[PDB]
């Protein structure tokens, strides 16, 4: 029926009954539990039922379920489709849209803050130029000088036969990953396949570890144009450890603007191929994803050497040592550069709190337990022993193919 | 391309499909509306022949005499025993394999690489609550083995229609008191108050102490559970000591050494073994991050975080990682001094994947349940944290069953 919901700390017990909203379906049968796959597998009446529904959670949003306004949008929304086989949203509609999609988006952590989001309006954008402008009062608008705010920048929707707009970067802001013959490669190996494009679309590239990537911004059916941020935009923040001195003497450094740029927002059925959002790290993602992932920087080894561990066994624990002084070090310096960060303690500790008040205000939240639950110290946090139903609500944000 | 999951290490790029799910014949709790994997308690002679023809065959299959004479003969005997009383009984090799199969079956356990050298016990002709302690006392001394470890498990006889259950009350052979204060708080274990409590109601006299070892709850059929004290010497227990801070020994703490699971069932072809402790050897975690950690349990986090001098006003300064991660050392540290066998997490989950990597030849797949195989500190350090797996249940299986009170 609708799932019993536990957390194990506490001993209470609530029940969902959100999850009956759901009209997507996840990767799970009853045979076998897909939840821990990183990505999916994979007319006019589809159309219209999205659209009359969300027409009826914005109205009903505002209080005014049932109003004059209310019908009329109805008739107007379905005298598009009609027509067209596509409609329009207004500029209101989208900015409640924009924040049901984040509310919704189960692997998120940071939906305290949902309700908190400036949504800027790009979707009369003909031009990569114009996305460039918009993307960079975006970052200067979300940077703050460091007192990070939660932004959206919403470029045109997609139209039946005609390309998509797209910003090929997975991130606003990411490091270029070179790759050096000799097998190796210099800077985030994440982004060697990025980096790759931006070269051979006549980027000239560095050798650091930390280039700043320009961006490929492309206007549909046409080629991707190349943009390099202006330095001054892109806030970094350098490295220190409270306690080690030599710590600094590794050179590392991260950017302070989280920004997800290749994701869909659906919103009434209509998609925003290029709707690059942004709000401010949690603290692991930095210390422990980015920086210790063997697939990434993977500096574990040497910060371990560094501190004379013995790397010898797996039994000194050393790995977790490191890891952990390395996330030290990033609160010290975003905290020392008054850049805005959330440990993973405070983050988890804020969304319970969340958890409750979505109980209260919808009957359950879409959570995915592998998310929220951090990188390290898993048990340490409360999410940990909270059970968790995951379920696709919309609007949503969804993965999309890459472009090229 | 195929039509079986697409599974994916995104550490090292690589790619499997899972076929080993289509075998799975019993339905977990998600549906393609919602996913219920973070869940730890999910919600006729004709179906138990049905399962015990699945067994017969999975066994001859496993002995490469699939389709032959002694085959077919086995399933006309089991058929016709059936037939004739309701429920059939395993030969002793059967139990051996369907025993071994349960545990490579079980998705939450990451010790799975060593499923092949399991030791079976068969205590079937077990007739007392008595005999019971007996042969649990046997399991504890050659699964103890001074210290070097030995994987165990004791199979009582199967649940017989109109007849009480075998069943051991507690949850594991070996586990510490939980004493109820009378200001609200929890002397030792607060997890086991219930069969501290259980236990005293049945005529235990207890102690108080933070490790008091519990007292045995055995039931024999349509009996009244009996109470067995386990000889001290028989309980191999490790003082926690750590490697560099010499203050922490003077915590007191300790950990048994035999970790021993007592309240599961065992499912094989159909017939229930509602008594059929097994026994391993611990993950560092377990003892270190779950057991002393948990707030819901010994919860010794803020202790130790006073002790090193931490921060303990402000998240930020990651005190509680800092505190676990000595706990956790202290743990390895200990065990080893001591010589009794202890994994950590990192070469736990290390053989883990060498394990999926065997069974991906075997059988197409492995039943895996991520939120428990990867470990609850260090998560992304480990390699299983970014390896995506497919939960499904397959039979043999050890389940979860009603406390029997
Ligand atoms: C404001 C502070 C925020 C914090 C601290 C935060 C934190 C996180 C974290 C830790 C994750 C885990 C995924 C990962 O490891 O990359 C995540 C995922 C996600 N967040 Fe947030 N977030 C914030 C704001 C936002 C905003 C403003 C949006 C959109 C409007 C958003 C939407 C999402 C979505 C869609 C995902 C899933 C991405 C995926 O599946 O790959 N978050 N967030
Ligand atoms: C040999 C060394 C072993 C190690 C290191 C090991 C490790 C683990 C760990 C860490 C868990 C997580 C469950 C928890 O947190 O309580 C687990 C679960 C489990 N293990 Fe093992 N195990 C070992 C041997 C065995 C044996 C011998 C059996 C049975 C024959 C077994 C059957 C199971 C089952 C059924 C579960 C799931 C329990 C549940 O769902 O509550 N394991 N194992
Ligand atoms: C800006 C933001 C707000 N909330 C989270 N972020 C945020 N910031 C920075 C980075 C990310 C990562 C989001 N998840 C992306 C990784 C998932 C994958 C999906 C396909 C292929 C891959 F290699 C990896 N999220
Ligand atoms: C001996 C063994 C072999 N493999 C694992 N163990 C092992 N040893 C010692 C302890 C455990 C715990 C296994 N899971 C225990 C069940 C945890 C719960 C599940 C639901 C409700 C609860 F209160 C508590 N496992
Ligand atoms: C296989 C597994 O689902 C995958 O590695 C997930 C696990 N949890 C995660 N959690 C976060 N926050 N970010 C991630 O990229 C992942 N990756
Ligand atoms: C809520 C959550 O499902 C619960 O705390 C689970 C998560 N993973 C776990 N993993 C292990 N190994 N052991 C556990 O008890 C749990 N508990
Ligand atoms: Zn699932």
């Amino acid at each position: 029926k609708f799932p019993r919901v536990k957390n194990w700390e506490l001993g209470s017990i609530t029940y969902d009954t959100l999850c009956a909203q759901s009209q997507q379906d996840g990767p799970c049968t009853p045979r076998r539990c897909l939840g821990s796959l990183v990505l999916p597998r994979k007319p006019a009446e589809q159309l219209l039922s999205q659209a009359r529904d969300f027409i009826n959670q914005y109205y009903s949003s505002i209080k005014r379920s049932g109003s004059q306004a209310h019908e009329e949008r109805l008739q107007e929304v379905e005298a598009e489709v009609a027509s067209t086989g596509t409609y329009h949203l207004r500029e209101s509609e989208l900015v409640f849209g924009a924040k049901q999609a984040w509310r919704n988006a189960p692997r998120c952590v940071g939906r305290i803050q949902w309700g908190k989001l400036q949504v800027f309006d790009a979707r009369d954008c003909s031009s990569a130029q114009e996305m460039f402008t918009y993307i960079c009062n975006h970052i200067k608008y979300a940077t703050n000088r460091g007192n990070l705010r939660s932004a959206i920048t919403v470029f045109p929707q997609r139209a039946p036969g005609r390309g998509d707009f797209r910003i090929w970067n997975s991130q606003l802001v990411r490091y270029a990953g070179y790759r050096q013959q000799d097998g190796s490669v210099r800077g985030d190996p994440a982004n060697v396949e990025i980096t790759e494009l931006c070269i051979q679309h006549g980027w000239t590239p560095g050798n650091g570890r930390f280039d700043v990537l320009p961006l490929l911004l492309q206007a549909p059916d046409e080629a991707p144009e190349l943009f390099v941020l202006p330095p001054e935009l892109v806030l970094e923040v350098p490295l220190e450890h409270p306690t080690l001195e030599w710590f600094a003497a590794l050179g590392l450094r991260w950017y302070a603007l989280p920004a997800v740029s290749n994701m869909l927002l659906e919103i009434g059925g209509l998609e925003f191929s290029a709707a690059p959002f942004s709000g401010w790290y949690m603290s692991t993602e930095i210390g422990t994803r980015n920086l210790c992932d063997p697939h990434r920087y993977n500096i574990l080894e040497d910060v371990a050497v560094c501190m004379d561990l013995d790397t010898r066994t797996t039994s000194s624990l050393w790995k977790d040592k490191a890891a952990v002084e390395i996330n030290l070090a990033v609160l010290h310096s975003f905290q020392l550069a008054k850049v805005t960060i959330v440990d993973h303690h405070a983050a988890t500790v804020s969304f319970m709190k969340h958890l409750d008040n979505e109980q209260k205000a919808r009957g359950g939240c879409p959570a995915d337990w592998a998310w929220i639950v951090p990188p390290i110290s898993g048990s340490l946090t409360p999410v940990f022993h909270q059970e968790m139903v995951n379920y696709i609500l919309s609007p949503a944000f969804r993965y999309q193919p890459d472009p090229w």
